[PDB]
């Protein structure tokens, strides 16, 4: 007579879901195979006054039902005010904080804050090495980013971005173009330490929104060097190693880095109507720019094929578009030239935004999160990742985030995240025929969720490749 | 092929679940037809420096998903180190805040702190008046309850009750007998306000745990008057108004008290071999005692049947027990006489404790959690309450808290919450043959949850008339 879920996670298959709460403070790792809360742990406990917890990756586990490890970084200071919350903290935090957590198979234990040990602290994408030996994280108001050692939290490399604008006007400043400076970044402390945590480096007093890359140039956004703004995001992971790619959202390009040579060796250039890539030009040993006569479009999320044969970024607002790159000579990314558009009729307004993504283990396939502020209806579209068209978009609720699959392919697990103050949720889609088979509460605001990988391979299709 | 989770919510209908967070510093209404949180608030985003959100309960709403207003209070200062958690906060809140938040079909909005309304700060039960006209909180480390008005925040009535031990030493300051003195408690500052915020009035400078009453007599809980210790709980009400009842977990007693002539009635016996009542002794017209030769066993969870024919008080350690009154005579507390006790030849040792509770609607039947500290599995007692035996114990999982029913009957939603550190989740039970159909991912530390009520007959089966 009466139906039991434990029926609905029997088909799921041990998979353990982690996500971070943002506005919550909170991050959580879910049992699919039974519905169970595994552990969570509240950042205020540790004396954080400013825990908005945003970004996480985790390490992969012979098994994560006896332990693993994740990283989960905070933003701070006046990001507290950009969601429909009337917060009341007038002077939080700095955040830029990147907790190093285990789950030891009963509770989460804090480890540290890597960006105590290292000196750097940065808000934006975690992800984890292909090796599963680091990881690295990205911020889009110092414009920094930085690959991490494992075991010491200690800086391998960090590379310094700046915007030097054609025209000294925000409402010009990128689509007129200019010159990008990538700046190599040395520790200035005793004990190899940077001087970067909290708010140190913030050129902007707060993050680039999703949705919101261009209240920059309508002088909505408050700091101290916003006409030098890239709002770096991310540094995502060649699959098949030596290759990590840092995303610029305003400037609308990535950059390729050798991460054993610790120099950068392409810019792929991001708008539709624009070539493969723009020209690197070396002016010392830690010092490169990039010239570009004019910004088309932002750019946002990033990310490798499990494969490693396609790299893509997403195109934003001023275009609505995945940008696809032939990135299958692994030996000179400045070979790397645009294969595909995917591209959509229905994708016609300045929303939706393409947004997250995650692969099949098979590459076949790409399901990608479409975002609309409030209140139109976010969800997903299911790509034909072959031939680069869309067969399919759902629409699911407020405010989509990120996407995990389980590492059988069956399951794409998603978060909606209710703009930090309406409806929150996880969403399972069934990977066989795209049915959405519902969804579990979550009273969390993620920007993240990864499903706990077992081996290298699992991290493929997890936070490494790909936002 | 695939189990769609919504064939599991579809069969729920159409209610709301809320619950508050504890060590998580959130509180969280869920959508049984969906699986969707509708909507969550971290306290922390208002400047709370120690939200530990304990207690709630919901009015009723004629439409939930429209609108509804709940009361969620919290606990604070040396709270936050008496759980697993190894927490560094230097200069925790006091807690004893009384949040007033309303969901507005969207979003939770705090409306005000009751606390600074009255002056009143109490961190243990809330409870709704059985008019829905107001609402009580108890406090176990000031020893103070009150009713307060819905619409003004002020205190209707307030009683403080204060322990003279027969002997000065905390090992025997129970076990060897005292006097209780029950006080009426009067405003001191302008405008009829409390000074009595935060930790003002705290004897102990902690609460007694679930299933840690017996810690205080061996010196192990700090605080300015001990010896003085009741550890007061809840103020419940009889559904069928007039009277509420004060539950005192260290003196094993529960006060009924005159809501309208603000008097104390009756003092009703915990303990299995303690008569059915103590004699009530007026001192003068603001002050009762009564004498206790010895206690046997200390009390904790108190409620009414929803039709107020049964009162029931649960002796935990030195017995576990429900002790059942007759409570049939409306008109004269004072004859109310023990007519049962819910006894197990499983419930000898220290643990299980009898603990939270509901009632089905007709009555007949009781849902009673079965507490244990790490590593036994706690669980669901299903009682007989016509002819008072256990029929039914089911295991689940760690720290078992409280447990909210559908108003149609159907459904029993409870909380498990992992000590503060491990698995915490949802569980629902259906009533017609007690099945566990399983549970939904509750990141939380939950002492309490509601389903919210649509009607005053609802509330006679929430957090109004039992713990
Ligand atoms: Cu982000
Ligand atoms: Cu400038
Ligand atoms: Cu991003
Ligand atoms: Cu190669
Ligand atoms: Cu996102
Ligand atoms: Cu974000
Ligand atoms: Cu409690
Ligand atoms: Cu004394
Ligand atoms: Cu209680
Ligand atoms: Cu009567
Ligand atoms: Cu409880
Ligand atoms: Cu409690």
């Amino acid at each position: 007579k009466y139906v039991k879920v434990q029926d609905f996670y029997d088909q799921l298959g041990k998979y353990v879901l982690v996500a971070p709460g943002k506005f919550s403070g909170t991050v959580a790792a879910t049992d699919l195979s039974t519905g169970w809360t595994m552990a969570w742990l509240a950042a205020w406990n540790y004396g954080d006054t400013c825990p908005i917890m945003h970004h996480m990756a985790a390490f992969p586990s012979p098994d994560p039902y006896k332990e693993f490890e994740f990283v989960v970084n905070t933003q701070g200071g006046k990001n507290l005010f950009i969601y429909g919350v009337p917060v009341t903290v007038e002077d939080p935090g700095e955040g830029m904080k990147i907790y190093r957590i285990k789950y030891d198979g009963t509770r989460m234990n804090l480890q540290r804050d890597a960006a105590e040990v290292s000196g750097l602290g940065l808000g934006v994408h975690v992800t984890i090495t292909p090796e599963a030996d680091g990881y690295a994280v990205g911020d889009g108001q110092k414009d920094i980013c930085a690959e991490f050692d494992r075991e010491t939290d200690m800086v391998r490399y960090a590379w310094a971005f700046d915007w030097d604008p054609n025209v000294k006007d925000l409402k010009r400043a990128w689509l007129d173009g200019g010159t990008m400076t990538i700046k190599r970044l040395k520790p200035t402390l005793p004990g190899g330490r940077y001087d970067l945590q909290g708010s140190k480096g913030n050129k902007i007093d707060w993050e680039l929104v999703p949705g919101g890359e261009l209240a920059i140039e309508d002088g909505k956004v408050s700091g101290d060097r916003p006409l030098h703004s890239v709002a770096n995001d991310a540094l995502v992971f060649d699959p098949r190693g030596k290759w990590a790619v840092a995303s610029m959202r305003l400037p609308g390009v990535c950059v390729v880095f050798d991460r054993e040579n610790q120099v950068p060796v392409a810019v792929l250039a991001g708008p539709k109507g624009t070539p493969s890539q723009f020209q690197l030009v070396k002016v010392d040993d830690d010092t490169w720019t990039v010239d570009i006569p004019e910004v088309i479009s932002a750019g946002h999320q990033a990310g490798f094929s499990p494969d490693g044969q396609s790299f893509l970024f997403m195109n934003s607002l001023r275009q609505n578009n995945i940008m696809v790159w032939d990135s299958s000579n692994h030996d000179d990314p400045t070979t790397w030239e645009k294969k595909a558009v995917v591209e959509s009729p229905d994708w016609r307004g300045a929303y939706p935004n393409t947004f997250h993504m995650v692969f099949t283990p098979d590459a076949k396939k790409i399901y990608v999160t479409m975002w609309w502020p409030s209140p139109t209806p976010n969800g997903i579209a299911v790509i034909d990742a072959v031939n680069w068209e869309v067969l399919k978009e759902v629409d699911l609720g407020p405010d989509m985030h990120t996407l995990a699959i389980t590492y059988d392919g069956k399951f794409v697990v998603g978060t909606l995240s209710g703009y930090q103050n309406t409806a929150s949720a996880i969403v399972v889609m069934e990977t066989e025929t795209d049915e959405v088979l519902g969804f579990l509460p979550s009273p969390m605001g993620h920007h993240d969720n990864v499903i706990v990988p077992r081996t290298l391979e699992d991290l493929r299709i997890s936070r490494s490749t790909t936002t």
